[PDB]
């Protein structure tokens, strides 16, 4: 499968998968943001997609900076819809009680996969069978 | 154009639906009002139970304009739908937010669902790699 | 579906193996290796005592106990955890006490995660000016 991507930031490289088979492939932050223990922020990647229809984006943290210094994702997995041609925008936690995150420009923040979905039609029921 | 069986356990809410074609997931309503103070969880009830289909599984995930406006995050997600379950979906809710609580009313869309396909593995202990 | 297998070592022998409780569940319960203690906020990276071959074309997936979630306000930080068809090393699981009050204690032994396996699109990315300008333009 190919996934149309727009640069919107021309400043960042395309993101890259690491290794073959690997499941994502990093997104950069295209901010200098700092955040404080407990705090948030919503970060630019500077990158759009277009997720094929009958497919999902998922936007998963990175392990490393995870463990290191408790960065995490508050809508994790973050969900990109085939249909989203936006910005994609990662919603970063520091979860450490007592160290600020410094994020600079450039820096990997999060991963891209994607999957097939399954677009389930709901069927009302009254009771399952048992 | 698989189907997922769904029941409304409670029968005053929307039934659940794709926004757009496309979309991932299918918004799930709370059943209740909470009250979220800063730091704390709930686990609350979407009056839905869902029949995954066996081969699949069912991904309760977070919304992503809740979680940036007001922090609000679900403490197991992804939330895991195994293909046996029949009871009612919960969601476990938490204000990842320092200071200021999370009110959700009965009737706001809290979660979506998602369907997937997942690999059934049968597990082989090996030597080494 | 039939499906292909999932090559497991136990790095840790007096750990059980893995295994699926009911036949559809989506994931197979990972233990901890290790006691720890993790105080409200506080996290830490426990090893599981387990390393497995994700096929190609697959991802495995780490990720919460539902239980425990809500027992306890357990969580993973990096959840869902993304275990590459190329890794061979531990799976380690970033467990975080997001409870404001009570430690929790993880035993060796006790059930901390699940593991999924799924097919995953790998992707070639196809840079493009713009999609108005590729036809691709809610
Ligand atoms: O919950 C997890 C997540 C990952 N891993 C292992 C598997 C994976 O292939 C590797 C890297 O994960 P990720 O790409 O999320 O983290 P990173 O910070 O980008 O590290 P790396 O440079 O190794 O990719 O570490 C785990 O043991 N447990
Ligand atoms: O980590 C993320 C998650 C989502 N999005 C964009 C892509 C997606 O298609 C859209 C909507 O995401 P979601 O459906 O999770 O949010 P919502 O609060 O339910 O918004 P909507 O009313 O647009 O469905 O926002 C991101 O940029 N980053
Ligand atoms: O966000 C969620 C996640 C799970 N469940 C339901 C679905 C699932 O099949 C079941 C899990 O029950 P169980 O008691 O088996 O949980 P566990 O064994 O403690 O952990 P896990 O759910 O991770 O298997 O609970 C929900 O309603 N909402």
């Amino acid at each position: 499968t190919t996934l149309a991507i727009v640069r919107l930031d021309p400043g960042l490289p395309l993101p890259s998968r690491a290794h073959d088979g690997d499941a994502g492939v990093d997104l950069y932050s295209a901010e200098d943001v700092e955040l404080a223990p407990g705090r948030r922020a919503l970060v630019r990647t500077g990158v759009a997609v277009a997720v094929p229809f009958g497919m999902v984006g998922l936007v998963h943290p990175r392990s490393g900076l995870a463990t290191r210094v408790g960065l995490s994702i508050v809508n994790s997995p973050g969900t990109i819809d085939a249909g989203y041609r936006g910005e994609i925008k990662v919603a970063l936690i520091n979860l450490d009680p007592a160290a600020p995150i410094v994020v600079h420009r450039g820096d990997r923040i999060a991963q891209l996969l994607v999957q097939r979905v399954e677009l389930v039609e709901l069927v009302e029921v009254s009771s399952f069978d048992e």
